[PDB]
């Protein structure tokens, strides 16, 4: 509330909480976290993100987004935490610690402001953003199928009353066209990770078609690792493969979208149960997420320092 070492990492927090969060943190860190605004969402909340950095003037990046899917709770609670790990770890932790001093991390906790406050005032379950406008009554498109990656293929629907609505055409959400722009504009984006919520996967890309991308063998090995150091703090397992191999085909992916822009590490991150609680994940359960999530993603982190 007053410091970050005060807020509470163990509770789901609304909006403004996240924000204010946000702020206090930047103050607390000057030299380390910068938060920069990419954007007004549909309904004219800023999109911040919060950008960590040691230097340099357009060192290769790490992109980060969670929420992108509103009700997916345990997303925004492990992004506030990661946020704070990033903090902390800064001149402790010598890997990550290799990390930052050579790349900047980009990292949006609060992808879809909207649905999110949505969530928090009328509807618990809501996924999708708060758009309006058509020949429909229905609002909001399904953000994650909005890009420009086989957009409006088999895998998303075309209703916009539906669950997994498109939109009307690829980019027409304001809270996924930020990033594209945001993301084109720095050119030096290394790794793309969206983080869900629900069922334990790390998934890598193409969820619409069935090609197998060219570096399918190395990113099947960085995944196999990242699962592998996930599951050795509390043994939570995860399985990993393509999107469409593993679930089910879905078109306009943020990820395969980063990967066709050449951002090689584009991982998916399915948190945390199995449907035992679903989307509703006991608070109780929030930071032993992100401090497991943390290791596969610190896994990935290196391998792009790496190579
Ligand atoms: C449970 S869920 N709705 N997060 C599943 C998430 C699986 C996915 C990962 C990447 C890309 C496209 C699709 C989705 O259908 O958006
Ligand atoms: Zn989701």
């Amino acid at each position: 509330a007053r410091s970050t070492n005060t807020f509470n990492y163990a509770t789901y927090h609304t909006l403004d909480e996240i924000y204010d969060f946000m702020d206090l943190l930047v103050a607390e860190h000057p030299q380390l976290v910068s938060k920069l605004q990419i954007g007004r969402s549909y309904e004219g909340r800023p999109i911040y993100v919060l950008k960590f950095s040691t230097g340099g003037s357009n060192r290769p990046a790490i992109w980060i987004d969670l929420g992108i899917h509103s009700r997916e709770w345990i997303t925004q609670a492990t992004g506030v935490w990661f946020a704070k790990k990033f903090t902390e770890n800064y001149g402790q932790n010598p890997s990550f610690t290799a990390i930052l001093d050579s790349m900047d991390i980009f990292l949006e906790i609060v992808t879809n402001p909207n649905g999110f406050a949505f969530t928090h005032s009328e509807n618990r379950l809501w996924r999708k953003t708060r758009s309006v406008t058509s020949s429909s009554l229905c609002v909001g498109v399904d953000a994650n199928r909005n890009w420009d990656a086989g957009f409006g293929k088999a895998g998303a629907s075309s209703s916009p009353c539906s669950e997994t609505y498109h939109g009307k055409y690829a980019n027409s959400e304001v809270e996924v066209k930020s990033i594209v722009d945001f993301v084109k504009n720095h050119g030096n984006f290394k790794a793309f990770l969206s983080i869900h919520s629900y069922s334990q996967l790390l998934l890598y890309p193409y969820g619409y078609t069935t090609q197998s991308i060219p570096d399918k063998t190395e990113l099947n090995q960085v995944a196999k690792s990242a699962v592998a150091a996930l599951k050795s703090l509390y043994g939570t397992s995860y399985k990993y493969g393509s999107i469409i191999t593993t679930i089910y085909q879905a078109s306009g992916g943020s990820i395969d979208w980063s990967y066709n822009q050449g951002i090689k590490y584009s991982f998916t991150f399915e948190l945390r149960d199995t449907g035992r609680y679903g989307f509703l994940l006991p608070a109780s359960q929030i930071i032993p997420t992100a401090q497991e999530t943390w290791l596969g993603v610190l896994t990935i982190m290196e391998h792009t320092v790496n190579n």
